[PDB]
C-alpha cells in the first residue's frame, strides 16, 4: 500500500506519496476526466492501507474508506483506534485485527465532530509536514484530544491534498513551516461532496450545474463554479464521491 516516511520528505517525496494514494483508489469511470469512485466495495478491499512514518521513524498504519477516502482508524504499535461510528466500526472487522487491543475514540470522525473535540476550528490548527509529523506521533500515545486534533492535520494532510490538486500543493508550500490552510482550502473541503455531485450531474446538462457550488477563491473573494469549464474541475479536483453515496 501508500507509504510517507516524513524522515527527508521534501515537496517532490510528498507528491509521490500523495500521488501513489490517488493510485491506489480504484474507479472505473472517469467523469469529466475526473476518476470516480465506486459506489462500494465488500471486503477488506473496501480499505486502504497507508504506512505513515514520522521523522524518528515510528510508524502508525491508517485505514481509508476507498470509497470516499474517509479515515476509519488507525493502528499505533499494537493498539487500534476507530471512530465512534457505525461504518468506523464496521471497518474494524477487516483490519488490525493482530492488534493486542482496541479502543474506541469518544467521538465520530466528521471534521465538525473533531474540531469539538479538539477545542478548535481547523482554521487554527497549523498544517503542513511538520505538523504531520507531530499528528504521527501524538497518535502514538494515545490522548483523545490531542488525537481529535492530530487527525484532522492527517486529513488534511492526505486524504484532503488526494481530492484536490490545490491542497496537495500548499501541503507543498508547508513543507518546512506550518501555516494554518487558506479559507480556500476550508472552502474546497467542504465543497467535495457538493462538487463531486453536481460535476456528475453536468453529464446530462451539458456540463452545466444544475446548483452552483459557492467556494471562496485564494483571497476572500466568494465565486460561484456554475459549469465544468473552470478550474477547480479543469485542474483542481481529482477524485469524484459517487453520487451513489450523497
Ligand atoms: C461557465 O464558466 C465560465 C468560467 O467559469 C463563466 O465565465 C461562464 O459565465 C459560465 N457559463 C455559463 C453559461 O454559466
Amino acid at each position: 500500500d501508500v507509504s510517507f516516511r516524513l524522515s527527508g520528505a521534501d515537496p517532490s517525496s510528498y507528491g509521490m506519496f500523495i500521488k501513489d494514494l490517488r493510485n491506489a483508489l480504484p474507479h472505473t469511470e472517469k467523469v469529466y476526466n475526473i476518476p470516480l469512485l465506486l459506489p462500494s466495495v465488500s471486503g477488506a478491499g473496501r480499505y486502504l492501507l497507508m504506512h505513515l512514518f514520522n521523522y524518528d521513524g515510528n510508524t502508525i498504519t491508517v485505514a481509508v474508506d476507498v470509497t470516499n477516502v474517509y479515515i476509519m482508524g488507525y493502528l499505533a504499535l499494537t493498539t487500534s483506534y476507530f471512530f465512534n461510528e457505525p461504518a468506523a466500526d464496521l471497518a474494524s472487522q477487516y483490519v488490525f485485527r493482530s492488534a493486542r487491543r482496541k479502543i474506541t475514540l469518544p467521538y465520530s470522525g466528521n471534521y465538525e465532530r473533531l474540531q469539538i473535540a479538539a477545542g478548535k476550528p481547523r482554521e487554527k490548527i497549523p498544517i503542513g509536514l511538520p505538523a504531520l509529523d507531530t499528528a504521527i506521533s501524538t497518535l502514538l500515545h494515545y490522548d483523545s484530544t490531542a488525537a481529535a486534533g492530530a487527525l484532522l492535520v492527517l486529513i488534511q494532510t492526505t486524504a484532503e491534498a488526494a481530492r484536490f490538486k490545490y491542497i496537495e500543493q500548499q501541503i507543498q508550500e508547508r513543507a518546512y513551516r506550518d501555516e494554518v490552510p487558506s479559507s480556500a482550502t476550508i472552502s474546497l473541503e467542504n465543497s467535495w461532496s457538493g462538487l463531486s455531485k453536481q460535476i456528475q450531474l453536468a453529464q446530462g446538462n451539458n456540463g452545466v450545474f444544475r446548483t452552483p457550488t459557492v467556494l471562496v477563491d485564494s483571497k476572500g473573494n466568494r465565486v460561484q463554479i456554475t459549469n465544468v469549464t473552470s478550474n477547480v474541475v479543469t485542474s483542481n479536483i481529482q477524485l469524484l464521491l459517487n453520487t451513489k453515496n450523497i
